[PDB]
């Protein structure tokens, strides 16, 4: 499985934290990232699609999150580092659909501009909606971000998007914070080797699966000289909202409303 280098990371300016790189060096089919706000999950994911459009051409991939304006968030961010990746790739032409919310990089046998320049692999990036099934017919994909995940339905990832991995034997990563103990939960569970943890409940005694591999961190993990700034927001975000969204806990919804 190929993974991205020092170097992609150099020439789109990118410096992952420690978390993030653990994210980009695991080559197992199914991540599963339970991590707090400004963690790095959408900067990560977008970095996930820049690579597989520039280093492997002709993939094709989704961004799938619970609304279209969601997706966007993701969606624009690979389309303005593959702007930029671009820039030192001569054989490779960005073209974009943006009502369309689709992303294309195409590879040529020698730089664009040459004589002679023939087309050998088109890349493609798309951006859907779980709230808009209808859209999401019968591909055959390299590559799935589903962002927000524990927001999407179980059933649209067994049915509308994880088939689409099958020919191609492709990725999927899931990324969330936390929304108790639903799927995205159980998904996390059977990635989770780091035994028993604050803030993820049965982490001691969990099956684990080996296409799985799973990530954990709270916004203060990630940034340690912003606790304070984020204990503030304790004050007036609900206690279950505040340990999920920055505190990346999982925790019983029922359980803890008693």
């Amino acid at each position: 499985r190929l993974r991205p280098s020092d170097k992609f990371f150099e020439l789109l300016g990118y410096k992952p934290h420690h978390v993030q790189l653990a994210i980009h060096r695991s080559t197992a089919k199914r991540r599963v990232a339970c991590l707090g706000r400004q963690s790095g999950k959408s900067e990560a994911a977008s970095v996930e699609a820049v690579f597989e459009l520039f280093a492997r051409p002709g993939s094709q991939g989704w961004i799938i999150a619970p609304t279209y304006d969601q997706a966007e968030i993701i969606f624009g961010r690979v389309v303005e580092k593959v702007e930029r990746l671009a820039e030192v790739f001569p054989a490779t032409e960005v073209q974009l659909q943006r009502r369309r919310l689709r992303l294309l990089v195409h590879h040529y046998d020698r730089p664009v501009n040459a004589p002679g320049a023939k087309r050998v692999a088109t890349s493609e990036f798309r951006g859907k909606s779980a709230d808009r099934p209808d859209n999401l017919r019968g591909a055959t994909l390299d590559f799935v971000i589903l962002d927000e995940a524990a927001m999407i339905p179980f059933s649209v990832w067994s049915e509308a998007i994880e088939p689409t991995l099958s020919v191609r034997d492709g990725w999927a990563l899931i990324i969330s914070t936390p929304k108790g103990l639903n799927w995205f939960y159980e998904f996390f569970l059977m990635g989770w080797r780091g035994g028993l943890k604050e803030g993820i409940p049965n982490s001691g005694i969990n099956q684990t699966h080996p296409d799985f591999e799973s990530f954990h961190a709270a916004s203060w993990d990630v940034w340690p000289e912003r606790r304070e700034w984020y204990m503030e927001r304790r004050l007036y975000i609900p206690d279950l909202e505040f340990r999920q969204e920055y505190g990346a806990e999982f925790v019983s919804h029922s359980g803890l409303e008693h």
